[PDB]
């Protein structure tokens, strides 16, 4: 019993819970894409461009575990590179499959360019090794949580392989740690906890996706050591935990936090990216690296002895934050510093919260999350326009995990323009995210760094409210809000709290308005001779 | 008396007739960017994304000789790269300047801060990473010359800590040398002698004007060769506009096996092909390239077409002395009149466009049905075609239109920029309409609404999902992007098309316009349709 190599790839992806395939059709992938619709429960998103398709891929993978984007030779694959690169930077497992031609010259140039931002690459040439090659690409995507480049010649896709190949699972397991090296780490780490009187735990972004979110809460529960998140790790620790201290942003952490960490005699850095760092692939203790000793197992073994070594530690108190705003008049103009606190009131368990590079990125580090809130903020790579695509991907994946689950984007009016057309494919699929667009008449974060009045921080002014209908939506909500009362009236409306249709909320804000600790930040950077 | 290195760059670009700077700000190009407003007659376009900026740089450079796009380290430059690659493939001169960090974010987490430089190196004529103030001016000059003269993208990395260090303003008083080194005499003479020999012995010579005809400054030469020989003269789809189509010896477009039967036969029956501005039946092909000439398998590298043609022209008439001119093919240039209710079909429309165009028009056509349809449209003289046939990146024309319009504005405001784009292609880059609106640019945007990717439907999966698109309201694009002064209309019929395109108000570029051209989903130019049906 015989299937196409095409069908084999999608059946493989299906087995790793990848239901939606991103990308755009072209000459060298059309035959491959047919196979999607021979595997039940699979779909082609039909993206509005390849850059957006890769951002969506990224989004999808963050929620689902990995993703797949298919493009065409040259024109397709090159359009996606900034997306791929961001996935590489932030450790998101995205399989990039390029349909290529049959098997200035140099048909390999694009393959070499993607090698730079890929964990591994394959150019399938051989119908007989192709199944193992696909399998190795998927494993590597999943386990390494980095993009993988798979070139698939258009003449091999509809060549057939034994269906019973699908009956051996792909091995998604980590290879264990060298016990001796691992025992060394544990030994040392345990010594450091025995000495220290005031350790903190720092959760970085890797908690969620590498499943050490569960190990991280147990370390907290067993130590009662205070626990903070980086902007990227925000959501990794449920924020209603007594020992949650808040978001460590370094120089920009609210004062309590800033010193709270800095005052610590031992830092246990988890998912990181007298200090101990647990990374997915290795760990480091003070200066000494320890390659191969993986956080999953390392941390597992640590939990079994952590109580013992922390016997004596007296739980240090932790930063509270002004959970709620004050009442003010209904006519009060919206300000960023009011909005990110108020956004707390609106979030629920199970929400996916996505914040664009800009004010939104800083803003959300001031918002209280309920438990089981999945944060997405691309603080390392920092490519504006990311979040539009990422919203689509996340909304697909959240659809397949749990329909209840709400997708909430905060995007600047600037950032929206780069990737605006991907709203289209949200609509075509009847996805129902909350698109909060921060209209501050341009690039306010840059206005905050250089050229308050420079023309390159000005943007063409769009009619946000008409985006949805223009892109062909027949069942939607678009609304503008400028005041406290307008915000409250919309967001405490129970109708509105139900992810019942795609919504665009245009949030009218001053041009120079910003979260207070971005504000001060540049009050500090513009008065200083510290420079680049 | 000193200027910043940043100012130096924009002053050098002004000297080479680059007035409009493409890109997006960020991170490490901000204080470079300020310098633009310090040079009179310069502007920052303010593109809606880096991909579209690159395509725009491409469009601009095609009209103005060369262009400049500025992006930011990592996020900016990787976004542009598909545009950069098309410019490299189609031999368009874009200088890509990337504001880079001083010599920890938008980083791949790895160590390699040169990684993006290396990726761009594969699609650049040359690169410079600038680190030394002392050679900074000369490096910039070399980058500019290289872009202009090789007509291919150049990568120029500009650390932030150098852009506001000063250099002597007097450096600008030495022009950048943009002339070609004269040919090798020995080589050029062997070329000439040979071409002349072939031309003597040819019974059915033909001239083929490919893509590099206009762009490498050879349109006049090519026309003088037609004039002095009277050989039949055909264009490639890429070359179209290279030869003014009112010339009696103009026989049409050679689209190989998708030609008209007369054109196919007229070209393939030739015993000598004089090909001009190729970027690469019978053996006797002479290729005149920018950089080299090729006669059969024989290559003469560094024998440039500009000068080599100029020499050929001084003897060619003697060689062609005993030529007897063959009558050339022509497409009927007019549709037979029909009822005003006749719904629009591609075959009718590509001929009709013919009745609309006028001298000085820039015609831009997107990959898909338009690129193929445009090949049956008769052009007026001095019509500049843009059709990215080799690289074939859909969406391109949305940026390229912006870029062309800027360049057109700067050359002659009366000049019309006319885009045929598919509904499909428009989605990839729709937003750059915003940038046109911003600058009060006034292209015609013909959007062919055939309800998806028709060229794909024709080749594979007629009704497949991946050939379907979300249906947009094309008439609301303009007001949604903030247009205050514009026109937007839908045409479904011949009468409707005639009504709009013969209208006094329509025929001057007094504002930006969107024409939604409603076409059946499986409708295409007959060449293409006699292909799907034939090679099912
Ligand atoms: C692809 C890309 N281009 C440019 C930048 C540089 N950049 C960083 S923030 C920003 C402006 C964001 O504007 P907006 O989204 O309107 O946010 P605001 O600060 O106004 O809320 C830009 C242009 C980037 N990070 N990525
Ligand atoms: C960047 C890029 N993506 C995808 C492709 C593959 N491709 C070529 S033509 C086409 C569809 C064109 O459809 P449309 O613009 O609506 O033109 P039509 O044929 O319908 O006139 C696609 C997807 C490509 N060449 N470049
Ligand atoms: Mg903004
Ligand atoms: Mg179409």
């Amino acid at each position: 019993s015989e299937i196409t190599l095409g069908r084999y790839l999608f059946e493989r992806l299906k087995q790793v819970e990848v239901q939606t395939i991103f990308g755009l059709p072209g000459d060298f992938n059309l035959s491959l894409l047919d196979n999607i619709y021979e595997v039940p429960g699979m779909r082609w998103a039909g993206n509005a461009n390849e850059l957006n398709a890769a951002y969506a891929a990224d989004g999808y993978a963050r929620l689902k575990g990995m993703s797949c984007i298919i493009t065409t030779f040259g024109v397709g694959e090159l359009s996606a590179l900034n997306g791929i690169a961001g996935s590489y930077a932030e450790h998101v497992g995205v399989l990039h499959v390029v349909g290529v031609p049959s098997v200035n010259g140099d048909f390999t140039v694009f393959h070499r360019m993607s090698s730079n931002i890929s964990e591994t690459t394959a150019m399938i040439t051989d119908i007989n090794t192709a199944p193992a090659e696909i399998d190795r690409c998927i494993r590597t995507t999943y386990v390494s949580q980095r993009p993988v480049y798979l070139g698939l010649p258009a003449n091999l896709v509809d060549l057939t392989v034994p269906a019973s190949l699908l009956d051996t699972p792909i091995d998604l397991s980590l290879k264990p740690n060298d016990p001796e090296a691992e025992e060394e780490v544990i030994e040392n780490v345990l010594q450091l906890i025995k000495e220290a009187k005031n350790p903190v735990i720092l959760a970085d972004a890797c908690c969620s996706r590498h499943d050490a979110k569960a190990e991280t809460k147990k370390l907290i529960d067993l130590t009662q050591f205070p626990a903070f998140v980086t902007p990227m790790g925000k959501g990794s620790i449920d924020e209603k935990h007594p020992r949650f201290g808040g978001v460590y942003v370094g120089t920009l952490s609210s004062p309590a936090v800033k010193e709270a960490v800095e005052s610590a005699d031992l830092v246990l850095s988890v998912g990181a990216l007298n200090i101990v760092e647990f990374h997915s692939d290795y760990t480091k203790i003070r200066s000494a690296t320890f390659p191969g000793v993986q956080m999953k197992f390392a941390l597992q073994k640590l939990l079994t002895k952590v109580a013992d070594a922390a016997k004596g530690y007296k739980p240090v108190p932790v930063p509270s934050e002004p959970e709620h705003n004050e009442a003010v008049a209904d006519s009060t103009p919206l300000k960023q510093e009011w909005v990110w606190t108020q956004v707390g009131e609106f979030l629920r368990e199970g929400d996916v919260v996505i914040t664009e590079t800009g004010t939104s990125a800083f803003g959300i580090n001031q918002t209280h999350f309920p438990n089981n809130t999945y944060g997405i903020s691309q603080v390392l790579w920092g490519s504006i326009g990311f979040t539009t695509g990422a919203t689509l991907g996340a909304a697909f994946a959240a659809e397949e995990i749990d329909p209840k689950k709400r997708v909430i984007l905060f995007i600047g009016d600037g950032s929206l323009q780069l990737t605006v057309q991907e709203i289209s494919t949200m609509i075509r699929w009847g996805l129902k995210p909350y698109l909060f667009v921060l209209n501050n008449d341009g690039y306010t974060i840059e206005r905050l760094i250089h050229g308050e009045t420079a023309q390159y921080n000005c943007i063409q002014n769009w009619q946000h409210l008409e985006l949805l209908p223009t892109f062909g939506a027949k069942d939607y909500e678009a609304v503008r809000v400028s005041t406290t009362g307008e915000w409250n009236k919309l967001t405490t409306d129970e109708k509105f709290q139900d992810n019942t249709r795609i919504r665009l909320i245009e949030v009218m804000l001053p041009t120079m308005d910003a979260p207070s600790n971005l504000v001060k930040q540049a009050q500090l950077t513009a008065a200083t001779n510290a420079k680049n």
